[PDB]
């Protein structure tokens, strides 16, 4: 029945996305609203059970059964699901900000996955609410979390984002960790260039590991923010490579994936919005 794809011709992108926003966003609405039912006919039955509650962070924001990654060993369970991108079928995964007592997991499968990137949208604490924990440690000196050593050599604080790198070994490895710290408490970054820089940032060092597996993405519940820098990180490699850009496709997929993958409307504006702003920076 839904479309499943509306590839826009990178030419017409900016008078498609005026005839969408057209009519207090009649038409942008309702292409959105096609997204709704997507990827909800898939259960999260494992995530409910009784063993799993302390696992998650929100008990109704949880991983579909089919596409969750699996931790080795006799408790498998992690709120984590495998992400698809432009180039293979699990190139990211998306998963919650690590509780305190779910960090030694998410370093676990950050180890089992073979994982060299990790991508940050949230803060840890916002209005004095926790978000996420701090799961990485504070200073250069070694810690331990469940079977693996891990060590930060180096953390960079620049004006909208943080680049820290750990030596990491297990069962050693370099790992970068990407944290973008200008994402408002509510609603969508306050301008499209932050974003678009941070990923532009982030996919020239994917691109460096070409031997990795997923790239890690999350955020407080691994929801909306994460889509958001998925979508736009698929979106920007088609910018640079086709002649022809998707948004709508590319939230479609990641929809199939994960619950909330992009959750608002704000959100799907703003992914057009970034293609629209990169378009027209070409054209000077
Ligand atoms: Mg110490
Ligand atoms: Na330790
Ligand atoms: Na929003």
């Amino acid at each position: 029945n839904r479309k499943t794809s509306c590839p826009i011709k990178i030419n017409q992108f900016e008078g498609h996305f005026m005839k969408l926003q057209a009519d207090s966003n009649y038409l942008l609405s309702k292409e959105y609203e096609e997204l709704k039912d997507v990827g909800r006919n898939q259960s999260c039955d494992i995530a409910l059970l009784p063993e799993n509650r302390g696992k998650n962070r929100y008990n109704n924001i949880l991983p579909y059964d089919a596409t969750r990654v699996k931790l080795s060993g006799g408790s498998d369970y992690i709120n984590a699901s495998y992400i698809p991108g432009n180039n293979f079928r699990r190139e990211y995964i998306v998963t919650q900000g690590p509780l305190p007592g779910t960090k030694d997991d998410f370093w676990k499968m950050v180890w089992e996955q073979n994982v060299h990137n990790i991508v940050m949208v949230t803060q840890c604490v916002e209005k004095g609410r926790v978000k996420c924990d701090h799961y990485w440690p504070a200073d250069q000196d070694s810690l331990y979390y469940g079977d693996l050593i891990l060590q930060m050599l180096s953390e960079s604080v620049l004006p909208e984002w943080t680049i820290r790198e750990f030596k990491i070994c297990g069962e050693h490895r370099l790992i970068r960790h990407f944290h973008y710290t200008v994402w408002p408490d509510h609603g969508v970054p306050e301008t499209t260039q932050s974003l678009i820089q941070f990923v532009r940032t982030v996919r020239d060092y994917i691109n460096r590991s070409p031997g990795a597996g997923p790239t890690v993405v999350h955020c407080s519940a691994g929801v909306g923010r994460t889509g958001t820098f998925i979508a736009l990180d698929r979106i920007l490699q088609q910018l640079d490579s086709k002649d022809s850009v998707d948004i709508y496709g590319a939230v479609h997929d990641l929809r199939l994936h994960r619950v909330h993958m992009v959750q608002t409307e704000c959100q799907y504006v703003y992914l057009h919005q970034c293609v629209r702003d990169v378009l027209r920076a070409r054209k000077l």
